[PDB]
């Protein structure tokens, strides 16, 4: 039917072997496939990444290109530099919101986390019209606080909120509920693009992405083939095919060119 | 916690290359793994199957062995013959319950279907203490009628009801609801073992098996690796690992020896 699901591919990021011309090649196949957003890299991470993100940003003419940044002004500056020639640039910023991460990793309190999010999302918003924000480790976050962190990013200018199952152990019941909670508590929900980024540790990343869509998500992030990370990401091909075959149930359309999926798939496998 | 999930493996059936000694070898690895029921074959289908089912029935001493039969007295006779030396034999009988199958395949009305089910389940029950029944194509069956066919099998002596997503296009929402409906409409539900047999056409077989367990199923049928059929079956390893890792959520135990999963897996892949 009428609701539109966007696709966000992070294949070029979770190459964790791809050389430069190979990244460019993949990127152009992704674009051909009708992927809406290509995450090209994490520019601050190394000079190589920086040049690679620039390279893909220059090659792409028909979709959006994005790069990763922490809540650190330098990363955002570097991403803005990397993406300056993108036809439709975005930036993807993240910060963990779970108790364990805040205590042991960030060494920051809830108040500090919300304050970092507000500052860095606003900071980025001055440079990018489209700011995606991900509360890292969302699925193990205190739920009230997860809602706080997400409201904070929205207030500050984030127009895409991506919910990752960073650990990979959620299920459709638990994840769908997470989205229900966001819908109920975030007044701006219907004006904001919500995405998921599921991991396949338990073999449920596809079901999890679709449960998020049944519950409000209008975007799915993942990879060609579901490669990456420990136990893999959401296989975008599986999600697109489920939406197509059960259009009666999901009532959604996408921009994907279905017949370009095996090209995309064989290319990625080949490398 | 306290509820027990049984595992039903059909690897030796959806070898659709395995030779005789290889089937016996797999069967004994399955048994080692702690699988509760091994479906050894479909005895009526060929004399080879018959001898293979006999062979596995003789080798197995610590779990149950089962074979397939249609609702045809000859199949059941042949299965009874095949399994006569099983330490804990069962039989698995099936009949389609969807409008399309009844019209185009069976060429039988609803009344005829229920009457076949009653007759052949009772027939089998005289020979086997444990009769499993599967309404083939359950997930595309009229729901009221699916409930009729399942009630009929129970009344007639079936103590295990297996719900297959024969076509492979269901999802956790739709499947969980199917189980909710059975629970609400079948007075004997809590006295009857309910299982699922999901297919992985959409990449959701694992999530689907777990959704059936959240909703009353106390048994899961599938294969080592999820091999078989068109697009594969439920990967029993994924289901067992999800139950273990999220015991907090699923609150279930199994009889599986988790550390025997890679042996089982490498054996099956090797062949």
């Amino acid at each position: 039917s009428l609701k539109k699901i966007q696709f966000f591919d992070t294949t070029l990021r979770d190459g964790e072997n791809f050389d430069v011309k190979e990244k460019i090649q993949i990127a152009l196949q992704l674009e051909k496939l009708g992927i809406d957003v290509i995450e090209a890299g994490f520019p601050i991470s190394s000079p190589g990444d920086f040049e690679c993100v620039k390279a893909i940003a220059k090659a792409i003419k028909h979709c959006s290109v994005t790069g990763l940044a922490r809540c650190v002004e330098g990363d955002i500056d570097r991403a803005e530099e990397a993406l300056k020639d993108a036809v439709s640039p975005q930036i993807h910023i993240f910060l963990a919101t779970s108790d364990v991460h805040m205590e042991y990793k960030l060494k920051m309190s809830r108040a500090e986390v919300l304050a970092s999010i507000k500052h860095h999302i606003s900071y980025a918003r001055q440079k990018f019209d489209v700011v995606q924000f991900s509360p890292e480790d969302a699925t193990r976050s205190d739920r009230a606080f997860l809602i706080e962190a997400v409201q904070t990013a929205i207030d500050a200018g984030a127009t895409v909120i991506n919910i990752p199952d960073t650990v990979g152990y959620t299920n459709p019941t638990e994840f769908g509920q997470l989205f229900q909670d966001l819908r109920r508590e975030i007044k701006q929900f219907d004006d904001i693009i919500f995405a998921s980024h599921c991991h396949d540790d338990l073999g449920m990343a596809t079901a999890n992405a679709l449960a998020a869509i049944e519950n409000g998500a209008r975007r799915v992030e993942g990879t060609i083939n579901g490669i990456g990370e420990r136990a893999g990401n959401t296989a975008l091909e599986e999600v697109a095919v489920a939406l197509h075959i059960r259009k009666d149930f999901y009532q959604a359309e996408t921009n994907i060119v279905l017949n370009q999926f095996k090209n995309s798939s064989d290319l990625i496998s080949r490398l």
